[PDB]
């Protein structure tokens, strides 16, 4: 279910994010706070998307099983080149995590675009947030017809324009 | 050939760049300075070259006789996909205009990233340098023999690793 935006999401980020590092080492360049929890005032699912860059993405499936023992379903590519994604919990989806190598500049820029714009633009931020409550009250059951996915397409290319300003 | 750092390419850059807006209009979202001659005191081909991100990139091709007007040959893509390329003049090389669409976002950070990474690392910049400077003393004749390619890839890929960190 979608929230009124929680600052606490950014500590719950900070925490996670260093467990990812203390695994990870010296292949992860960066991990940073994506998506709609990432957007200060947005509303959204309380769910914390992470996204890890790293020198080599092969080197990751070596680290599968730390990644389960922090509670993590290593789930691949789950249908994206280039992707390994993590998620838990078993009992609440709450840490969504996109590892993805250093050269993959396309999914790379689209979740920071994405992010950097819509911090940027308060009015298109609220757009989102408004439209995601109005779905949930039409969708309480699917969160599949839930997964906004034209004007998410929409910003996403006016970010990566800006992007480069 | 090879000349030491001309701070005055900045002067040069900065005034195609503006022509070059003039040209390009509301497309045009971002001229950059890269290549050698954008990297302070590296030793560099007194050729400037220029990023140009547009929003569409087929749209330029309209405007392929206005950048002729201004001595430029249009060279179309020549051989990347998505570029379209301008080089003048008909006398001497001065100028590679390199332009993508917001979207190539590969090609747009392979040029920033290694921009940036030389511009940071004034050893690394020594060294690249220094092998040109040794090259043209043994390919004067041959600028296809003397067009440092290995080395160009590796510093690439340390440039984009850095990008993210």
């Amino acid at each position: 279910i979608v929230t009124e935006y929680q600052p606490a999401w950014v500590e719950q980020f900070e925490e996670e994010a260093q467990a990812l590092k203390q695994i990870l080492k010296e292949n992860c360049l960066k991990v940073e706070h994506i998506g709609s929890t990432s957007v200060p005032n947005l509303a959204a699912k309380p769910i914390i998307d992470f996204l890890v860059i790293v020198e080599e993405i092969e080197k990751v499936d070596l680290l599968q099983w730390e990644f389960e023992r922090i509670g993590y379903e290593y789930m691949g590519e789950f249908g994206l080149s280039g992707r390994r994604y993590l998620r838990k919990g078993p009992i609440k989806r709450t840490h969504h995590v996109h590892i993805y190598q250093f050269d993959n500049t396309q999914e790379i820029l689209r979740h920071l675009a994405f992010r950097n714009y819509l911090r940027e633009n308060p009015a298109i931020a609220t757009t989102y947030g408004t439209l995601k409550k109005q779905l949930a009250q039409a969708h309480p059951d699917s969160i599949d017809k839930y997964m906004k996915d034209a004007f998410i397409k929409k910003i996403e290319k006016e970010a990566l324009k800006k992007y480069w300003e």
